[PDB]
């Protein structure tokens, strides 16, 4: 069978909230089987754990943002896009304040950190979402689209008047490439006239060249320049497969993202959620036959 995977051991990493610039401590811990990815506030008293599932996805205006009561966990997006590229089922993430650390801006920090602890499988089936028939949300020019695949696919199309944006569409198939390779270390962008406005609304306040694309007016600000040629669109991938993990199953499917964005991401979710007839649990008791493939714990 393809087995749910947690962490072998605990581990630790220390950052700044991208919005808030606040210090925060993570720390990932295994979980049992069936648990699912957990977030837990330690800075609070009581202590008070978020689940990692669509219907506590609260805000979406900058980034995904995960919300019981008044609480919240901003920024969740690029950890989770790690878990899903791995192969992560059951987690505790603990952190000291209200937003993920940014890391360098990409899933690389987190999948590394991951990968340096090890995986550990678990003896029990990791459960699939197959998607069935399309699903579709659409709001003014915006579309986000689950269409069957046999595997898992995503297509993204960014559009921005803007000199710096080189090739904005991309179309990844993870039976061809590898999330790690590939995608993991796209980062996060952001323009320097956005940057002024953010501010004044206390966001961007941790953001950086150290953890982002920083566009001027007519190029990239960063010294040492892009990691990848398409390194905007394919950040978009990064944070579509993030967002798309509050499912909290792996996807069977293709994704096809059209100048869509946390919102959308979570709206399509949502509507997939609700159609119930458009997908349907599966396991798979061979990883030979299996359309999706994880790297060996
Ligand atoms: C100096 C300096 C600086 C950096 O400042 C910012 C400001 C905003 C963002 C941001 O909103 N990013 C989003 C993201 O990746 N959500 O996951 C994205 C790409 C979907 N809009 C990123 C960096
Ligand atoms: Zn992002």
């Amino acid at each position: 069978m393809i087995k749910q995977r947690t962490l072998k051991n605990i581990i630790r990493a220390t950052g700044v909230g991208l919005h808030s610039g606040e210090k925060v401590y993570l720390t990932l811990k295994p979980a049992p089987v069936d648990t699912g990815i957990v977030f837990c506030r330690t800075d609070l008293d009581p202590v008070v754990e978020i689940p990692a599932r669509a219907e506590n996805v609260g805000e979406t205006t900058m980034s995904t943002t995960l919300v019981k009561g008044d609480v919240k966990v901003d920024t969740v997006e690029h950890l989770l896009s790690a878990m899903a590229g791995l192969g992560i089922d059951n987690a505790y993430v603990e952190l000291s304040a209200s937003e993920v650390p940014i890391m360098d801006g990409s899933a690389g920090p987190f999948v590394f950190l991951i990968q340096s602890a090890g995986l550990q499988e678990q003896e029990a089936a990791k459960k699939f979402i197959r998607i069935k028939r399309e699903v579709s949300v659409e709001e003014g020019d915006k579309r986000a689209v689950f269409v069957p695949f046999d595997g898992f696919k995503v297509s993204f199309e960014i559009d921005f008047d803007h000199p710096v944006f080189r090739t904005q569409q991309a179309s990844v198939d993870f039976s061809s490439t590898s999330f790690v390779k590939e995608v993991s270390r796209a980062r996060t962008f952001g323009f320097m006239r956005d940057i002024e406005y953010l501010r004044s609304q206390n966001l961007a306040l941790g953001g950086s060249v150290e953890n982002a694309i920083v566009v001027d007016e007519n190029r990239v600000l960063n010294e040492d320049g892009l990691r990848y040629e398409d390194e905007f669109v394919k950040h978009k991938i990064l944070d579509a497969i993030g967002d798309l993990y509050l499912l909290g199953n792996s996807l069977i499917g293709e994704f096809r993202g059209f100048k869509s964005g946390h919102a959308l991401n979570n709206q399509l979710l949502r509507t997939l959620i609700a159609d119930k007839d458009a997908w349907e649990v599966v396991t798979f008791e061979d990883a030979r036959t299996a359309p999706i493939s994880y790297m060996r714990p």
